[PDB]
């Protein structure tokens, strides 16, 4: 769809919280749609970014790629200025056949979410706890 | 962490669906724990899989599900997703919650929905 | 699913015996889970192993039963019972339990007590 | 012992079914004593053979059952499970009788009806 | 036996400490259980392991292995968030034979155990001090 | 750190006995120090080895308790213990200590005697 500022709300761990993600253009080299944060300091942006690609002799599928980045940075570790210490990445790809139905997908897309919310997963990714 | 049956609910396109899955152990040959579609047929099972990398972190989640058509019906295609989170060994469980949050509700987003379900990129 | 001591009662011959095996591990080779009866010397330790085989389905049970006879004691002989099923990617749950069941009910049986306990052929 | 047409009751995943298996014959080539439920289709039969070694003794019980799926029906899959037991010459009452009841009440256990019922390993 | 928190009382070089590990679950891969402190940032915490692995054509014994690391963390080295300075090991091993009796393996530990209280080991260990 | 005998009371099982080592010098081509069982044969000592590394630092103790059965008695196994400690050169005396007293505290846990006493690990 059109690319817009994304407005993601109620996010946290206290489930209050709000990121605001301003378009950043299309790259058409590589078809990649960019969303950032406000900061106008190219590296401390919160990123993410989303493509679809469409099946091409060597791939006979529809991946739908989307990637977000969350660096966090030391203020000041005795310099005048900020630096990014750590980086934070989720990956996350889709694969569908020609004849993926509508419906199909949406199931998919919906039950990830629905299992990012499962107690299973808020356990293994908020602390790194494996499944037992 | 326990690897219990969980039932996810309010999920399809219209939102008005359910899907149970019921704990499936532990692969002890990559310590993957595995979940399937309740009452289905292992040929025919949706699945979901989950596995913590122990050292750099790495928390990966997949999801396949099979289509089939109709004495035995043959799975005619496969839906995938999969995922992988990364963290420093310095990272704060707040760090984690929030990406892992922020992901859940970008897949909310229409520009994601009409991505996902209609295959339409953005632009 | 998960190891978890396993207490049986009512067994042997007077079915007034009972056997408490705890969780021994799982070989990570081959996924073979291990369950024995804590005895004072390992060796003398009767034991019970499951795997579930991950392709056909095959479930596997071997339990061994040593008997010593007396510096150190040795084991004499075992006793081994040995079982092994097969379900295809087909099967389903009522399939499956019901031959785990008709076995166990089939080991109740005259007929396989007679077989069994008494060394006794059927003809 | 000598054959008898075998009742097994109170069977299945609801535990409320009864098998019926009939005396078929004993194969002098091998000794195999054969029962099977009284089935309109002998190609539909579900079947059970015992038979015990003469010589280290070995018991061996073997149980088929097929599924059919519909001019005339026709086996798609079916279910099996093997077992046999083994005992030297110096075995006995208490020892046999033991194994035998252990494996029975296993069966009953959740750990393995969770392996077999549900295909899932133990961890 | 079953994971549980255990909690270590009365412990350090005054007697007045404390400490609590809870469990991590059980890594299937190697048999190996897992403790942690409540702190939830992996490299800061305390940890405890233990395993116990079975004789097999190669080994022939019994080992239970016990394990544990105790990072010391710089709050603030001219930065904003602390690093691990120091790493303390302490690293245990049993072996036992197919036909070790129970009590055997109890003095042994029970053994050990008092060892660590003996003033030869406390100077050993808390002050470097050879034997002599 | 002068080599003395010493006594350990409350040990084993019933935590009702003691065990008195006498000191037994200093092998001079590893400076590892070397306790024994007080009125024992040589052949059938309990002992304990003690080695502090100079350098990285390093504080290794061994345990070896041999079994015998009975004109020589001759041993028939022996039982090991083998614990190194690692520090670095600024680590504080304190720390030092806290992993010392933490591994005897926890060699109490029912956790560990469990595992070392039963053999039954953790799950």
């Amino acid at each position: 769809a059109k690319l817009e500022t994304v407005t993601l709300g109620n996010i946290g761990k206290d489930g209050k919280q709000t990121l605001v993600l301003n378009p950043r253009g299309v790259n058409p080299t590589n078809g990649v749609a960019s969303l950032s944060q406000a900061g106008a300091v190219p590296a401390l942006e919160k990123r993410v970014t989303v493509s679809v690609s469409q099946p091409s002799r060597n791939r006979k599928n529809y991946k739908v790629q989307v990637k977000i980045q969350n660096p966090t940075a030391c203020t000041a570790n005795g310099s005048c200025d900020p630096s990014v210490t750590r980086q934070a990445y989720a990956d996350v790809t889709f694969s569908f056949t020609q004849y993926s139905t509508d419906e199909e997908r949406a199931f998919v897309r919906t039950e990830l979410a629905a299992l990012l919310a499962s107690p299973l997963l808020i356990d293994a990714i908020d602390q790194l706890n494996p499944a037992y």
